[PDB]
């Protein structure tokens, strides 16, 4: 009894952030985050305004952007209303305490103040979402928990994937889903965004495993691919993130029946 | 057949950093880190002059500094040649590739031409080490693991502890310790550093377990005990750092015999 993106943004216990992620994704027929791993600002918004059409969703990485000011992320909010996505910031909270809050809330980035989701890896206990939620619930933020990592070698597996699972069901008025290799809730109020996909066989020499989104998306039960380099590296990056959109859509649909 | 700090800066497979620590620890009779948990640049400086005598390393959290600039970091870096410190970027880095590498030389922050010391999360696997090696060794820096952690309901536990020192021993030309609650390898070339440090029995709100510097120094064996709000949050900051500095280097002392 698979339900629709659109009908899961109408599920009671939806979280709002989610529930718009949704809508978007069922009026656009996308359920491609990009991963915009550049270095300057000029590129990252060429990608967001070029790109917004075809994505869910846009991950950042403001840590590596070598002129990052504030005003550089006032002109992506105005691409991610325009074209309607979400901007999802890839800090990997990973802390406890005035600490976390702080690193949300504040410094140079202030990411809560625009970033509609963050994530946390699971490893310290409870305390990162405790953390985070002090800051990011007041500013109706939403958060995704690490509970599998692409990578190899990672030790996000068995006990370690049942523990983020159980804190995200105990915190659902702020984790609205997971970063993971497939679906690893029952429940549909949870999104799941998988990383590591590209359309071809193969891998990277710092160590990841890679599938594609008939694979994650189709067999899996994820539902967001990120892609990064599959888009990024390509000559024509509007070309190759409808090629993605297109398989990761197509592969949702066949799910659905 | 426990070494001195000054014997252990000797070792055969001693790593530099290592070295330079151990070698300033028994010089100053310190083996206590400040957590400078500050957001102005200004208390950062203040507080690193001021106690500088006293503390063999410096704990920054440059992502919590509302007035940051790498102006800031060469002030820092003045003060840790004249007072004889180490600076420690806690980011807790856990990811991998050349994004990890990226967040480590590059954006805002440059950490690696600050930074000393940094620490990663293990849970991605050996890829996190082996992205800021590909900095960090050419720059001379060094990585601490974090093996446990003192918060509530950590999963820092069991075979995850073994899994970071595995990954240590294995990339010992650049991880040089961890962050852990006790000794967790043997071998006398790696450092313990160890949160979760105060004078009285008591817990914080967000979740923590607090040991005393006895406690972890002397019984569980750790090198260093990092300490924040038992100095930053009391009126003479200098006095209580020297009370934790006395408290750890007796332990230290008496575990030697």
């Amino acid at each position: 009894m698979e339900l629709s993106f659109g009908a899961r943004a109408e599920l009671p216990r939806i979280h709002p952030v989610a529930s718009k992620l949704l809508r978007l994704m069922q009026k656009k027929e996308t359920n491609l985050c990009l991963s915009a791993d550049v270095s300057l600002a000029r590129e990252l918004l060429q990608l967001a305004d070029a790109l917004g059409p075809s994505i869910c969703m846009l991950k950042t990485h403001v840590d590596i952007l070598n002129d990052f000011t504030l005003d550089v992320m006032k002109e992506l909010i105005t691409l991610a209303k325009c074209h309607e996505f979400l901007i999802f910031e890839d800090r990997k909270f990973a802390d406890i305490g005035n600490t976390v809050k702080k690193q949300y809330e504040g410094g140079i980035f202030k990411i809560a103040s625009w970033a509609d989701l963050v994530n946390a890896h699971v490893v310290p206990g409870s305390g990162v979402v405790k953390g985070l939620q002090e800051v990011g619930l007041p500013l109706h933020r939403g958060c995704l928990l690490i509970a599998e990592m692409s990578s190899t070698g990672s030790l996000a597996t068995g006990d370690y994937t049942r523990a983020a699972v159980r804190m995200a069901e105990e915190h659902s008025e702020f984790v609205v889903g997971f970063i993971s290799g497939s679906r690893v809730s029952m429940k549909p109020e949870f999104l799941h965004l998988t990383p590591g996909v590209q359309l071809e066989a193969g891998g990277d020499n710092l160590g990841q495993q890679y599938n594609s989104p008939q694979e994650v998306i189709g067999k899996r039960g994820s539902d967001i691919i990120i892609v990064g380099r599959g888009i990024i590296s390509a000559a024509d990056r509007l070309e190759a993130a409808e090629m993605y959109r297109k398989a990761a859509w197509e592969a949702y649909l066949s799910r659905l029946g």
